[PDB]
């Protein structure tokens, strides 16, 4: 409820740019990585690998419970969902592709509904999940209380924050808050960075929290921005 000083559960969605693997350079933005380094940051618990290439039976489980989106778990109150886009690994093209409403518009959904849907760990679990922790997303349903814009600055960029700025408008629509996360700062390139601070810049009050989920600097740092931006 509005009135109280903390919320004290903030239902988070990460975006970025996502695609196919040739939208992406056969490359992911960061988004899976620093959700993983959030909610489980031991080095036994962090994979640098995951692929959004998916076989139907994969995508038709109960993890991916037909989403392009993905339950990444709890944090303590924080529940963390990826906004992505899923692949078929022999036609290419996305999962119910005719179906489906571009990423941009799909990105800035604030009523995540998926019944059932169960937290998910690696694509090794997919249609294996009894193998690991069978954790549902609470409610079987997400209003979305903010977002953080992901923005890959390591060593094409310029389509890159093209599309970032595309998608942030669509954000700034759902007058949620908004915090930009620079991703693969550990390789990054300061060309880069500075077009991204240009771009939050000609905002109002856009805050810029630069990460690395690989070195594990300023992840918890990213969230924690947005959960104090949630309350005020
Ligand atoms: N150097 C470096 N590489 C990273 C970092 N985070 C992710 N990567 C690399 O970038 C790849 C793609 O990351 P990923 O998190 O899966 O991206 P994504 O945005 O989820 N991709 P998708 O759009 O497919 O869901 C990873 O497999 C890893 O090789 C980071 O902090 N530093
Ligand atoms: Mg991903
Ligand atoms: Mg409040």
């Amino acid at each position: 409820r509005e009135n109280l000083y903390f919320q004290g559960t903030y239902n988070i969605s990460v975006v970025g740019l996502s695609g196919t693997e040739k939208e992406k350079g056969q490359c992911g933005i960061g988004k899976s990585c620093l959700c993983n380094r959030f909610v489980r940051p031991s080095a036994d618990e962090f994979h640098l690998d995951h692929t959004s290439v998916l076989s139907t039976s994969d995508f038709g489980g109960r993890v991916v419970n037909n989403d392009h989106f993905l339950y990444w778990g709890e944090v303590s109150k924080m529940h963390i969902v990826e906004q992505t886009e899923f692949i078929d690994d022999q036609t290419f093209q996305p999962h119910r592709s005719t179906a489906l409403q571009p990423y941009i518009k799909r990105a800035a959904a604030t009523k995540l509904a998926s019944a059932e849907k169960l937290m998910y760990f690696c694509t090794d679990q997919l249609g294996l999940e009894q193998d690991f922790e069978q954790k549902q997303m609470p409610d079987g349903k997400l209003l979305v209380d903010g977002f953080l814009l992901g923005i890959d600055v390591s060593r094409n960029f310029d389509d890159q924050l093209k599309f970032v700025s595309n998608l942030y408008n669509q954000l700034a629509k759902t007058k949620k808050p908004i915090v930009v996360v620079l991703t693969k700062c550990d390789e990054g390139v300061e060309r880069y960075i500075r077009d991204a601070h240009t771009f939050a810049l000609s905002k109002k009050n856009l805050q810029v929290v630069e990460t690395s989920a690989r070195s594990n600097v300023n992840v918890d740092l990213a969230f924690s921005t947005l959960v104090q931006l949630i309350d005020k």
